[PDB]
Formats: C-alpha cells, sequence, structure tokens
DNA sequence: GACCACGGCGCC
DNA sequence: AAAGGCGCCGTGGTC
C-alpha cells in the first residue's frame, strides 16, 4: 500500500490509536486515513484531525467524540462495524469483525485506515440486496452514531460534595450492620465473600441451603435464598441490609465523583452502538443506565444528578412500551382495545398483588408489577411466580392461564416466531433487525427453551429498541435547534437538559416526538417531567 | 500491574 | 435458587 503526504483527500477513511478505551479521557496517539490505493499518515495526530471532514471507519464514534472534547465538529459517517452488526448482531468487537470480513485489527493506525476501507468495501457488497438492512443503516444507526457522540462529548452534571458526604454516612451505617453480624456469627469473617458467608450460614448456623449456584455447585448466597431465610435467623435480614448498602456504595457513590472530567466538569458515559443482541445500546465507563432508583438509598444517589446552573432536566419515559408492541406485531384485538381505550397493567397487577384499590397504588408497587406482567410474558415458570409473589403454586399457576386466556394471537405470534426462526435461522424486529438464534431445534429442552425465549422476546425488545433509536435521530436536530441538549437514554427513557425559559416547551415538543416517531396499531404515550434532578424531573 | 470466571445485583 | 437484555462490584485465582 503506497505512502503518502498527510492530508488526506476528502471521504478517506480514518484510523487512529488511543491510549485507552474512553475516548473522553483517551490521548490521540497516532491517526491514519486510507483512500484510492494510498495510506496517509499524520505526523501529529491533533493537529491532523483538523484536515478532516468527517469520522469514516471502525469505530468512527470514538474518534468524533475526541473531536468534539478538542472543541471540533467532525461527525461520524460510515463505519463497518455498524454494517457488520446490522448483518449479525454478535459481531460486537473488531477484532471479530476483521478477521470475519477480511483483515486483522492491529495497533497501528496505517493499517486500522487500511483495514477500514477494505472492510468497508467487503460489508457493503454482503448488504446488496439487504434492502431493510440497509434502511435501518442509513436511517438509524449511522445518523445515531452523531447523536451518541454529542451525548457522550456532553455529559451530565453530578453533585460531588453530596455524593461524598453521603459516603461517609453510608460508611457509619454499614460498620454498623457489619458488627451485628459478626456477633450473630460468632466471629468475624469477610462479610464480601460469598463463599465465607456459605460456611457461616449453612455450616456454622445451621441454616437450610435453598438452591445452588450455576456454573460451580455451591451454596448460594443472593437476596431470592436470603428472602426465604429472612425469620430462620436474625442474621440474615442484617446481610441484606449490608448487601444493599455496599453494591451502592461500592458501585456508585465512591467511583462516580472521582470520574468528573477535568475540562468539563461532567460525567461521561459511552454509549455502546454494537453491544447487544436485540438492538438495544448500552453504557458503560460508567453504566448510566442502571443507576439506581427503587430504594430511598437508590434515591437519594439518582438525586445527585442534577441540571446546570440556569438549565433544568428534562425525562421522558415510555409508557408499558414492549407491550404496545406486542400488541401490534401479534394484532390481538383485546389488547389493542387496552391501549386504544387507554387502561394501564402494571398498575392492574399492583392493585391485585397488593389487594388495595388502585387510587392507594403508588410508583414502588408499580416496580413489584413490572416483575409479574413482564416475567410471566417472557416464560417464567410457575413455580418462580408463587415464589415473588409468595403464594401458592395452585394460584400461580392459574395467573397464567388468565394471563394469556383473553389473548388467542399472542400464541400463535410467538409460535409463527418461533417456527419462522426455525426455518430460517433468526428472528426480526418490525424493522428487520436480526438475531440469528441457531439453538431453536437443540436436542437438549433446557437449551432449546432457553432459545426460544430468547429468540421470541427479540422482536419484541428490539422493536422497542429501533422505536427509540429513531425518536432519537428525529429529536436531535430538534432540539440543537431549541439551544437543548440530549443527555441520556434508559432504554425506553430519555434525559435532556434544557434552559430554563425553554423547558416546557422542549417537554412539550420531546414528548411529541416520541409519542409519534413511527405511529402503530396502537398509540405510543410517554409521560413527562421537568426538574432540577433526575429523580424529581420524574415526579 | 493485568486478565479472567463467578456470584451477585443494579437498571430497563 | 426456581422454564429477556445489559455492565460492574469484590473475591479468588492466575500470570
Ligand atoms: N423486569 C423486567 N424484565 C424484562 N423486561 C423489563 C423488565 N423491566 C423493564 N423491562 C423492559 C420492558 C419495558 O416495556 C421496557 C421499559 O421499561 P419500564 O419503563 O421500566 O417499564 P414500562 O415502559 O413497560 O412501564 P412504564 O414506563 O409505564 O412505567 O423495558
Ligand atoms: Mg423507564
Ligand atoms: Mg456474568
Amino acid at each position: 500500500l503506497e505512502e503518502a503526504p498527510w492530508p488526506p483527500p476528502e471521504g478517506a477513511f480514518v484510523g487512529f490509536v488511543l491510549s485507552r478505551k474512553e475516548p473522553m479521557w483517551a490521548d490521540l496517539l497516532a491517526l491514519a486515513a486510507a483512500r484510492g490505493g494510498r495510506v496517509h499518515r499524520a505526523p501529529e495526530p491533533y493537529k491532523a484531525l483538523r484536515d478532516l471532514k468527517e469520522a469514516r471507519g471502525l469505530l468512527a464514534k470514538d474518534l468524533s467524540v475526541l473531536a468534539l472534547r478538542e472543541g471540533l465538529g467532525l461527525p461520524p459517517g460510515d463505519d463497518p462495524m455498524l454494517l457488520a452488526y446490522l448483518l449479525d448482531p454478535s459481531n460486537t468487537t473488531p477484532e471479530g469483525v476483521a478477521r470475519r470480513y477480511g483483515g486483522e485489527w492491529t495497533e497501528e493506525a496505517g493499517e486500522r485506515a487500511a483495514l477500514s476501507e477494505r472492510l468497508f468495501a467487503n460489508l457493503w457488497g454482503r448488504l446488496e440486496g439487504e434492502e431493510r438492512l440497509l434502511w435501518l443503516y442509513r436511517e438509524v444507526e449511522r445518523p445515531l452514531s452523531a447523536v451518541l457522540a454529542h451525548m457522550e462529548a456532553t455529559g451530565v452534571r453530578l453533585d460531588v460534595a453530596y455524593l461524598r458526604a453521603l459516603s461517609l454516612e453510608v460508611a457509619e451505617e454499614i460498620a454498623r450492620l457489619e458488627a451485628e453480624v459478626f456477633r450473630l456469627a460468632g466471629h468475624p469473617f469477610n462479610l464480601n465473600s460469598r463463599d465465607q458467608l456459605e460456611r457461616v450460614l449453612f455450616d456454622e448456623l445451621g441454616l437450610p441451603a435453598i438452591g445452588k449456584t450455576e456454573k460451580t455447585g455451591k451454596r448460594s448466597t443472593s437476596a431470592a435464598v436470603l428472602e426465604a431465610l429472612r425469620e430462620a435467623h436474625p442474621i440474615v435480614e442484617k446481610i441484606l441490609q449490608y448487601r444493599e448498602l455496599t453494591k451502592l456504595k461500592s458501585t456508585y457513590i465512591d467511583p462516580l465523583p472521582d470520574l468528573i472530567h477535568p475540562r468539563t466538569g461532567r460525567l461521561h458515559t459511552r454509549f455502546n452502538q454494537t453491544a447487544t443482541a436485540t438492538g438495544r445500546l448500552s453504557s458503560s465507563d460508567p453504566n448510566l443506565q442502571n443507576i439506581p432508583v427503587r430504594t430511598p438509598l437508590g434515591q437519594r444517589i439518582r438525586r445527585a444528578f442534577i441540571a446546570e446552573e440556569g438549565w433544568l432536566l428534562v425525562a421522558l419515559d415510555y409508557s408499558q412500551i414492549e407491550l404496545r408492541v406486542l400488541a401490534h406485531l401479534s394484532g390481538d384485538e383485546n389488547l389493542i382495545r387496552v391501549f386504544q381505550e387507554g387502561r394501564d397493567i402494571h398498575t392492574e397487577t399492583a392493585s391485585w398483588m397488593f389487594g388495595v384499590p388502585r387510587e392507594a397504588v403508588d410508583p414502588l408497587m408499580r416496580r413489584a408489577a413490572k416483575t409479574i406482567n413482564f416475567g410471566v410474558l417472557y416464560g417464567m415458570s410457575a413455580h418462580r411466580l408463587s415464589q415473588e409473589l409468595a403464594i401458592p403454586y395452585e394460584e400461580a399457576q392459574a395467573f397464567i392461564e388468565r394471563y394469556f386466556q383473553s389473548f388467542p394471537k399472542v400464541r400463535a405470534w410467538i409460535e409463527k416466531t418461533l417456527e419462522e426462526g426455525r426455518r430460517r435461522g433468526y428472528v426480526e424486529t418490525l424493522f428487520g433487525r436480526r438475531r440469528y438464534v441457531p439453538d431453536l431445534e437443540a436436542r437438549v429442552k433446557s437449551v432449546r427453551e432457553a432459545a426460544e425465549r430468547m429468540a421470541f422476546n427479540m422482536p419484541v425488545q428490539g422493536t422497542a429498541a429501533d422505536l427509540m433509536k429513531l425518536a432519537m435521530v428525529k429529536l436531535f436536530p430538534r432540539l440543537e435547534e431549541m439551544g437543548a441538549r440530549m443527555l441520556l437514554q434508559v432504554h425506553d427513557e430519555l434525559v435532556l437538559e434544557a434552559p430554563k425559559e425553554r423547558a416546557e416547551a422542549v417537554a412539550r415538543l420531546a414528548k411529541e416526538v416520541m409519542e409519534g416517531v413511527y405511529p402503530l396499531a396502537v398509540p405510543l404515550e410517554v409521560e413527562v417531567g421537568i426538574g432540577e434532578d433526575w429523580l424529581s424531573a420524574k415526579e
């Protein structure tokens, strides 16, 4: 491959080396580009960044985020990772993709640029005549990479001093709990070691082991086990409380304040575009899609995510999105009329679980009801239904005679979905995103049945993901116009930041864009709230 | 220091 | 522990 002096012509493919994976923290070690049988290697990569008009190549978005960090608008364009991921969503890393589609992912920018060029050639050919995947690439994934780059580079503000104070308070409560556990154990041990805990609970104390761990067959110490032991010894309660606190402390309270960026004063996640089997995004480095919210301490942590001075957070959450998608994908009339009319199913379940009027339902009672209706839907055991409801098997089985009894075409839809996955080797979303599920004709029931659950979940979860992504693509230019920002995506929700004076307008526009993204046989409802913090913006 | 598997658990 | 999708923790082990 011919070496030519740096600058490349327009439309060249880029290769780059980062000192580390996170583009907001990374030093740009090298930059190169490829076109027309020439490779161009940058003498000094930061300065060489100014010459490009767009990031075109493997991991295009990551380079674009680093460009934005440096005050440059270098939007991501074609990325062979996105083409390969649409073909087969197990194409998630560039190591894998290079080997599969015609090269080797090295640690050299020039080779990486050449690799991008020839991988795009090959992958663009594989998507010839794959009209619906091409639509997803042009209308969702490629434009979405730009949106996510802005989200990544913008970050979210975090109340740091508040989290530091919270840390010292939770440290004292943890100390209280561990001292009481050690007394009840009759000795101190490492309470964070589940192996040590196993021996204390089941050998030294006499408590009955319920279940076993999956890979190594040890006696389980999980919450589900411990809940069934909640009055068989006073120690179990303390352990459950200790687990809650140390999880939140070790994962959220302590690490997040140390991740504030020195230039932005904000906390920056990565939104991974080729990481799931269904077409959802993921978030990492720090994961901001699992910030807690259920428990009171969880809520305290969520209040730490705050609007910039003079701005408000706007949180928009789709209501019962997968259930509405199912009504559409299947065509079940009784499910369609429930949404056409305007009933609630999470609240319907909660008021019958807890045995209270509907007016007496609240947020945390609906939390319980989400394990039940989703859980039950995607192939839950009658037996486990009994456990989390905490009732007999006779009442848990008859619920899956009622949750299903009314809806003939859901069953027919699952079965149709499974038979097509067996035939074609893949299942698909409403827009034709594929997941290959090979184990549907496996000869071992438990493997076959796990594969089935995965297979009929994907059109549902994947369609909801497609809708949210499309909604993000259309919403983004409208917010830039209003001087507003998109901060986070959490599967079925978005969090925006709007100047105080334009917040209510932003809220109304965003809602309307999300409700009418792609009309279905049933309406999409979005709940919206505005606030100084992430918690209060939903309440 | 790094990587990994595992159990465990946060969110959707 | 009991018939969906993730990423990150501490442990325990390894190199
Ligand atoms: N426990 C779960 N198991 C499987 N899927 C889940 C679970 N919790 C949530 N999801 C999926 C299904 C939801 O439609 C989707 C979005 O989550 P979420 O907002 O919490 O519930 P929801 O959209 O159905 O109700 P709502 O928004 O009205 O409170 O993610
Ligand atoms: Mg939600
Ligand atoms: Mg695991």
